[PDB]
């Protein structure tokens, strides 16, 4: 994998090797999505869920919400891709995450990234001020949270008022990934995943996690990409074998746009060969990971 990496390096051919993906990227149809009644469940107008993969909520009213699933077969994992929360779709977002049985919430983007609004604030920054979501009726308190230098998780308890049923429902919030951008390190970024891996939310015994940026497309697909492709090398026979570009086409019959740059791309490549090794056996990288992470 490294000498394709080293290659492409060379020859300086990543946006061409990225072009060619977008050129050969599934086009499905996603008329759900464009209907006049749900222009406003939509925070881009070219950033739709394909019909085939969209998560339906259970609601009789309107079911759409701009989610899609992502099942990857062989990797044996599925993730929900969706755009942060509009004002009026933060009721939506959690009677999915309800409905789906999700116990971890993946947020890569920030409720204001360079002066514009990116996403609601849809979950409480203060225990003292739980929020309810009338047309859902679910409400969310915010149990505890434990801040990083770059990144927070938080403990949520969402509570299905008609039921009286509750869960905790835990928030992995990176905070300095910016927009159209790369993290600060492979190691920041794998430092963070294994965290979310660790923690259980991961697990096939739970719903998928729902994983968010502004879209849902950039950010979250280099996510999903570097989780998914580290996952294929530890199941089969021969790391060496996993091609990143034929995953992330894979992905992209899910939902449209996964990586939005080819720098993405390119750090997708670093993700997955740095975090190879902790796959391969090695276990001081993690260490090596947090330290160089300065999480503190
Ligand atoms: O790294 C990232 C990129 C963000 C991001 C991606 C796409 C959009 C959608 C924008 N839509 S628009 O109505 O503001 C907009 C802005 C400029 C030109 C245009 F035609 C529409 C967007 N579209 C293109 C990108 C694009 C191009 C074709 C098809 C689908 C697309 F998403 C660039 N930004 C917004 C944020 S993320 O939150 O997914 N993470
Ligand atoms: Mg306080």
């Amino acid at each position: 994998m490294e000498k394709e990496f080293e290659q492409i390096d060379k020859s300086g051919s990543w946006a061409a090797i990225y072009q060619d993906i977008r050129h050969e990227a599934s086009d499905f149809p996603c008329r759900v999505a464009k209907l006049p009644k749900n222009k406003n469940r939509n925070r881009y107008r070219d950033v739709s869920p394909f019909d085939h993969s969209r998560i339906k909520l259970h609601q009789e009213d309107n079911d759409y919400i701009n989610a899609s699933l992502i099942k990857m077969e062989e990797a044996q994992r599925s993730y929900i891709l969706t755009q942060g929360p509009l004002p009026n779709t933060c009721g939506h977002f959690w009677e999915m995450v309800w409905e789906q049985k999700s116990r971890g919430v993946v947020m890569l983007n920030r409720v204001m990234e360079k002066g514009s609004l990116k996403c609601a604030q849809y979950w409480p920054q203060k225990e003292e001020k739980e929020m309810i979501f009338e047309d859902t009726n679910l409400k969310l308190t915010l149990i505890s949270e434990d801040i990083k230098s770059y990144y927070t998780v938080r403990q949520l308890e969402l509570e299905n008022l008609t039921t009286q049923e509750t869960r905790e429902i835990l928030h992995f919030h990176y905070t300095t990934w910016p927009d159209f951008g790369v993290p600060e390190s492979p190691a920041s970024f794998l430092n963070f995943l294994f965290k979310v891996r660790e923690s259980g939310s991961l697990s096939p015994e739970h719903g998928p996690v729902v994983v968010h940026c502004s879209a849902g497309i950039g950010r979250s697909g280099t996510f999903c990409l570097a989780d998914t492709c580290l996952l294929l090398m530890d199941k089969r026979k021969d790391p060496s074998s996993v091609d990143i570009k034929k995953v992330l086409l894979e992905m992209r019959k899910f939902r449209m746009g996964l990586i939005q740059t080819a720098d993405q791309l390119r750090f997708s490549y670093l993700a997955v060969i740095e975090g190879a090794k902790f796959i391969m056996g090695d276990s001081s990288v993690q260490d090596q990971w947090k330290e160089l992470s300065h999480e503190d």
